[PDB]
């Protein structure tokens, strides 16, 4: 009668813990496991039958490449059972954005994976992960969340994980997209108003089943007097593409330009993105000559996402046209 | 009867030029004179006598510390001058915001001082800047603007340009403020609605008079798998303080802190900054012991402004408790 | 070849004259006709074979029933044409979205229908006619719009005609949707990320073929110490519903309650919408007993919206439950 | 020593109760009395000496003019007790915003007022009334508080009670302005980034201590095909002033202009706002002749706003002249 929902927890403030009720902002991630979150909120077995598992417990400005594949791989075993008919990952906020985005790639599922942290640890006031987990359930369960994506269930939202961002601070609203929640979810039913338009999931070319490694790719800032020197030391420590966080639209210093063109012959891929992230999208041959380059743009991805996308991208191609595709569809 | 204006050129997509009248995003910076740019707008003649004069002819994208104090050197030697009431800057999008808070805290003048650009070339169809223009010699030679600090009056906005940032990107309301606009400019009236709270020019404690370089300052970027190469390449290379562009609440990836204590044993400042910019701020010892580690915050500055008080702070002080009341103060 | 675009001007800012360059926000609407309209855009030729009909010249805010059904009358003659590949409504500001939402309820084509307006007069510095209308006519061309329902093309975004509103006065953004836009128009091409849920023209019950004539439907305000007078008047002067633009979540005030049964047994459809229009839902049973009163709730539709789409629904039904099931749907 | 805060409460759903933990949005409002609020919240005596007055208990949709007398004139009562040195107000979302403008306009003191209330009842999973409480005598007990006008604390921010409004419905993030926070509170802290422009408490020209009872004004909507009829029939059932909401920026149908002449030279007040409330204001002389028809604009405030200023600003002055001097000063 009620819906399987598996509960894959990460760690993250949801599992976190303050020293007193008025510590809404100071606290310990990742503290609390799987099972005392699912016995901090009885209310799911109202709405699912839920069990929950432990992939791993971390605050998650600390994941690593390895934790998403183990993460990855852990969920396309849950989507293939049969006894599965929904995934809720509990996470941190930092890098929540990150493995929603890697998830709606290499997942070829069309089960709800729903993805879901807190800004306020579970012992403060107003804490925010109890609804947070029981509207994640909620979505995870519902018919309408089949084929839409990797979910994210925050402030009563319905975000699509492809392109939601932590984008305020401190407060619950945090997680926010430039095109806006797709839905709400309110008294554990989901009201949609807008669907995907981008490749995810089902229509996703990338399959964590064929993913055994991930090629390193790194981030360097563009600012007012920024050198080459991130950009180089990052390639010379392994980076196989870079992504730039231009000022403006990808902007590149004139300081800059030549290294990345020297990088770029020495076969590090260049991804310009922007630390413009409320809106608008990096355009092709705009601020510099991606084709004479052999550049490739982020289009609307921030520089965290374009690095998720640049990393699995590379599984399967190392063609900077191919790459641009990828950036355009995905 | 009218103020006399100064506009102090220094490049930009306002002074840009692009191929044809429907390329509004693809267009070729810094290509227009000031003179042609005063005689784009024949209307500033009704509202202030103004003259115009070439400081540089950039692409912002490629600003230089350098260049920062040349234009700030002219706008002290014009705010001392008795023939001139007010100072407009046109200056390119991509490091605008930096420029605006860079003369914010060391112009000792409460002479109108407004920075302004355009998201569009002055050859494209509905053409931003001509308007843009004519605000900002609007609101510089209004009374109301004297003692506000320094302005940005793009989209019919007065905005502050301590915290305005370009957020938005290729649309003509790319300058946001998480703290909103202070007014409005409409029809080359002012509408006020807010006041700033933060210290800036007269009240400010540091003085362009005084500055001959600024000190070296660099970003690094906080992401899934980040290592310490980036930091530490940055600080082999001359930076005197580092500003971490975090996830989150400016956290720090425990693949990182070992080297950031290291660099700050060696006496490299640690200012913890965020690519979490639409709200919020970065909140001290919470995400990490910013005591026990003598580091500092970046309270809600986004990580170039972060980079910009860093380096004006530390022409005065290398104590990381004084630069952390700069951080709470301005 | 290139597609075939009809314009039908109705009049509005975009067709408005000022006095000076520098009146952007003081000017006379609905001045210039279509041939000058689309002669001031020569650059229409290089997207679409363009031509134009004048259909009427009007304020938006003085618009009417009886100029819906001739715009709406005229919209289906050309999408019936084999010769009309995409259309293009030039429209006035202030009720731009209640024809924009008209037309998504009652024109059954997948061929595109884009209704565009201007925040500033042709005559004024910096206007934003020009690009709007080259970007409507983009957008018209496009074989991305088919399907795509009623769209709205100001600010280089690609907004739904369903749920974008006026939001912001005299800027160029004025246009936002609760569900962000959908996608952007950038030098000719669009660039889609979302697509509507709701049901519109071609999925829609509802044909303008089959409508000769409109209920009248009126719409009354709640704020404190509101009394139930408007309503009873409004009513006495023939509507047939009445739109609630309640304080919260369509809240009615103990005052009005009574007035409002007692109309409900008159045979007035009483329809819970608010005004908190920037994002949110009125849920129903929630702040007043919809279903012991026969009432409706608008969802997610603020009360301009909600009124055309009871009058539209009230063409076929004056079911109580099926109006709810239509402000559901659509 | 801790300040003197008295919680002076309304009702709300602050104060309501939902049948379950999962009802975040169907409760009852208005259940609680202040001694069980500050119950709820036993952390409270670690910031402040509290005590709490049950003033009315009601839903605020229901609120009466006579109601808005009854708590201004106690909050004045204790504004002049040396045993007072901060207020808090307890009260429903629905017209928090113009119980909050009210108290802004008439509270002839600089002792801090905030007005509080919750999106989801105490009752509910992840309640934000609890926080909102504490933040709220937080901000009452701050030295930074002194000065500022009236505030409103949800959602951690601090808000200006002059120009938030309910803008979102259902979520915690509900209360916005159009001019920003001024200010977050976090771990009992409050952090300022802005200062209120406008006039309000201590330099305002009014003051409960002199007004008896409020004189009646009403609100009518503006929207496609809207006739005179509300207007009228407000003004035959005794409004001394009429709002109008218009479209845009505070347009008049062609329909109802002549209405309102009569209804101006009668000597009902005529004051054009509009529902364009996210951002810009309306302008004197645009969209209609103000001076050859004697009326009003609101300027940038909402239709309720300015209903409530308008009450404030006619126990003074029936002059139109000095009413627009006060919607441009407030």
């Amino acid at each position: 009668k009620l819906a399987n929902v598996v509960i894959l927890a990460t760690g993250g403030t949801i599992a976190g813990a303050g020293a007193s009720a008025a510590n809404s902002a100071t606290y310990q991630a990742a503290k609390l496991g799987v099972d005392k979150l699912i016995a901090g909120v009885p209310e799911l077995a109202d709405i699912a039958n839920v069990r929950g598992e432990q992939v791993m417990q971390i605050a998650s400005e600390s994941i690593s490449n390895d934790d998403l594949l183990k993460l990855g791989k852990r969920v396309a075993e849950l989507a293939e059972s049969k006894d599965v008919d929904g995934i809720v990952i509990t996470h941190g906020t930092d890098t929540l954005e990150e493995t929603a985005f890697f998830l709606n790639l290499v997942e070829k599922t069309d089960k709800p994976i729903v993805v879901v942290g807190s800004m306020r640890p579970g012992t403060a006031m107003s804490a925010d992960g109890m609804l947070n987990l029981y509207n994640a359930v909620a979505v995870a369960s519902d018919k309408q969340s089949r084929g839409k994506g990797v979910l994210v269930t925050m402030n009563d939202e319905i975000q699509s994980g492809r392109d939601v961002s932590m984008a305020v601070n401190i407060k619950t609203e945090a997680f926010k997209s430039a095109w806006g929640p797709m839905g709400m979810v309110v008294e554990g039913k989901s009201y949609w108003f807008r669907l995907p338009a981008k490749r995810h999931t089902v229509n996703s070319e990338f399959d964590i089943k064929q993913i055994s490694s991930l090629p390193q790719v790194d981030i360097a800032y563009g600012y007012g007097n920024v050198t080459d020197t991130a950009y180089k030391a990052l390639a010379q420590n392994g980076a196989k593409a870079l992504i730039h966080a231009g000022t403006g639209n990808g902007s590149v210093s004139s300081r800059v330009v030549p290294a990345l063109q020297e990088l770029r012959k020495n076969g590090v891929q260049i991804i310009r993105s922007s630390h413009v992230n409320q809106g608008g999208f990096v355009l092709r041959n705009a601020e510099q000559p991606d084709d004479k380059n052999d550049w490739v743009v982020a289009h609307d991805l921030n520089p965290q996402k374009a690095r998720i996308l640049a990393m699995v991208a590379m599984t399967k191609t190392q063609d900077s046209k191919e790459l641009q595709r990828i950036f355009w569809e995905y």
